[PDB]
């Protein structure tokens, strides 16, 4: 169905807090973090890590991976009902979970670590991946159907030393699952020409900077490269993953990414964790090998820090930024919808926006002006005739005894008045 | 089989039950006026969310919810909400009661624009309504998932007003029975003062039983507990019929609960007056309602100055707390529920398993000085093990969000270990 395509300052966006169920807790002094949200085919996947104390550095208490239905509550407004919850024995070992819906199940692929975040301790992390398959509609007195845990032995990684899921959600093509992922490649093996680093209109940029900034720091062992992890269900036996590296068009440090189907075709978002701060988003040209037709988008960036702030395009050695994805809602006019932090060098001020490449059509703040915020994950879908979007937004520093993200439901307007 | 010996061993091991609800939108919030029903592998739940104080705060959201009680995987019960209803105005819905029948929970509530009808009886113009929620919603149906019915036809006998007054009721065939209360004018109230048992009570007057049948001694109406009957076999008119409880061991109308256990119906009525010992027993007849109260002598409830725990002398008092119990063995008449172990303050919740004249085994749920009010227990079989779920109102040390805690307790077979 149609949507509003005119640039207007009218209050036609009316964000509401969505009703969603989870295992209800009464523990104080807790931070809910490392969120994941996937919405596909009338079902959803959700995850978090509960920490006691600090969000960044508290003692890990509970990890949950959960799935359920996204339903019409009665008055043509979406709700969410959890149906199946999985919990590991040790909360601190599960990292970088990514989820993909196929049939009956949400197949979630996580990394396993005893050295913390593999990104921050790459050389130490011995590569271990595993898959939690949860059924979106549990059946009593079945076997493996409801919950099944699989340790991945067979991993096909090309020329990369290590590979890992790196993103919230992926897609299905037939019976082949594609998770967003990243490859770890030694700097010395990294094939790259310094002449291709666009420093030509940048007085204080060096040719070396693009290459140097392909790692988490300038003297890091590995470089990171985004990609897909492929999992073909048609071979119904031993589980075998194949890594696919992203094309080098507009290349940037491997960063959390998302692949999703919208209006029949696949679309890619990659976070801008470096100097190329403008939003990276576009239709998938080919999936294997992965190649994106990045939009020449000129109005959506992300907050940085001193070295690589918002709207930066000059190559610099920096690892900073925040994942703030967007969802294509109209391909003919290429309009998307997502939440961006309206701030240059601090993670603040979340704003839900609907935008073309060179224009924000209409928007609305979700919190105040001085409200702290990090990750934002948006997924959009039809509920009968009407396009709806669900957005999980990390909101911190609030003073709550329990810091947890807030989930918004937004109706996209058809008319441009009112 | 269950353990039938009086034991001090730690054979009860309460655990926090996993249950899902819509996450709250904020803090500085109190979750109150709870309801919990468990029946036929499904559950019904309700609360009112207030901003600020529990008794004084700003009403923000009312939810009525239903869902499945499932085996999570390791033979331990879990709860999954499936269907949630919310009124436009949170402050108008009062005294909800729930009963399950064929795919639906039917909850029955008071509609008031004057607050709690109990505290504003003369002002409350009698309005009742029914929210029917499906325990397993189906997409692209009509009324099936949620249906709201305003009750017009009410048959109340000689009572001026009637109202649901309790968390849950039972089904018999296609006839639903909610716990309820009738409002009767004092002047119309037929009662002989000679039947007031003051004979072993130096400082009790004959008038006191009658006077204490109202919320205060000069109140317009008296309250009398009972059932509201709703027969589904007739279409065309949602008529409710009120049934007054029998006058055996009569006491001020107070929140009550009717439930089936081991094939037969059982009644609990709260002790909101001077007769402070637990009121509980098998239903003799349902219409008219008559209970075979147990001569139970070990379970009471905290009161206040005038009518404390273990009081049996007639006094003019409206005080007490709803703390029900669930029969788990009729042959030996053993029940299970949570009581507040305190004489004159609402404190110290203890899960107990007891005969009429004996507490067999028990365990504290919180500390000794932990504040607590209402407790609702429902028990059921899982694989072949008896389980009990207990919703307990608790107010902890400084807490940002005050909400009740739901416990799951396995009843032991052996008396050792
Ligand atoms: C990184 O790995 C080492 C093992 O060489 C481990 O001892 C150390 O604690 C890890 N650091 C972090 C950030 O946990
Ligand atoms: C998946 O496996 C089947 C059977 O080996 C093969 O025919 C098919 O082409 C594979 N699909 C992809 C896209 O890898
Ligand atoms: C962006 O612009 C470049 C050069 O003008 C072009 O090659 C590319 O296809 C454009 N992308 C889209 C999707 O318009
Ligand atoms: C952010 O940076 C841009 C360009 O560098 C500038 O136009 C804008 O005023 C800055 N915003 C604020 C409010 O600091
Ligand atoms: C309910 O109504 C039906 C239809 O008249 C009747 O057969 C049945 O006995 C009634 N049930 C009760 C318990 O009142």
């Amino acid at each position: 169905n149609q949507i509003c395509l005119q640039k207007t300052t009218s209050t036609i966006l009316k964000p509401r807090l969505i009703s969603y169920t989870l295992p209800i807790n009464t523990r104080e002094g807790v931070c809910i973090t490392d969120p994941l949200l996937a919405v596909d085919n009338g079902f959803f996947a959700y995850s978090h890590l509960e920490k006691i104390g600090s969000c960044t550095r508290g003692i890990a208490k509970q990890r949950i991976i959960g799935v359920g239905e996204v339903l019409d509550r009665g008055d043509k407004v979406p709700s969410m009902f959890m149906t199946n919850v999985w919990t590991p024995p040790n909360p601190s070992t599960i990292h970088h979970c990514s989820s993909t819906y196929h049939e009956d199940f949400y197949y979630t692929l996580c990394a396993v670590s005893h050295v913390g975040d593999p990104i921050l301790n790459s050389t130490s992390w011995t590569e271990s991946l595993s898959l939690i398959r949860l059924a979106v509609r549990p059946k009593s007195d079945s076997g493996d159907y409801n919950q099944k845990y699989i340790a991945i032995t067979k991993v096909e990684r090309g020329k990369y030393d290590k590979v890992m899921p790196y993103g919230p959600s992926g897609i299905k093509q037939g019976d082949t699952l594609y998770f967003p992922a990243v490859g770890f490649l030694p700097r010395t093996e990294f094939q790259y020409n310094d002449s291709n680093c666009p420093i030509i209109h940048c007085k204080y940029s060096k040719a070396e900077n693009c290459r140097l900034s392909m790692g988490v720091n300038s003297k890091s062992h590995y470089i990171l490269r985004s990609g897909l992890l492929k999992y073909n269900l048609s071979l119904g036996g031993d589980i075998i993953l194949q890594f696919i590296e992203i094309a080098d068009n507009r290349l940037t440090i491997g960063s959390p990414s998302k692949i999703y189907n919208s209006l029949g075709q696949p679309v890619f978002y990659q976070a801008s964790y470096s100097w190329d701060t403008m939003i990276k988003l576009g239709d998938v040209d080919t999936v294997d090998p992965l190649r994106v037709q990045w939009r020449n988008n000129s109005v959506i960036s992300r907050p940085g820090q001193s070295q690589c702030p918002r709207f930066n395009v000059c190559p610099e050695v920096c690892w900073e930024g925040t994942y703030n994805d967007a969802f294509l809602i109209d391909r003919l006019n290429w309009v998307s919808a997502g939440v961006y932090l309206n701030s240059n060098q601090t993670a603040e001020n979340p704003v839900f926006a609907v935008f073309k490449d060179n224009e924000i059509l209409y928007q609305v703040p979700l919190a105040e002006d001085d409200t702290n915020a990090q990750k934002t994950i948006t997924d959009c879908f039809l509920l009968e005739n009407v396009i709806w979007c669900i957005s999980l937004v990390e909101i911190y520093d609030t003073g709550d005894s329990v810091i947890r993200p807030k989930l918004f439901a937004v109706k996209i307007p058809a008319q441009c008045s009112e």
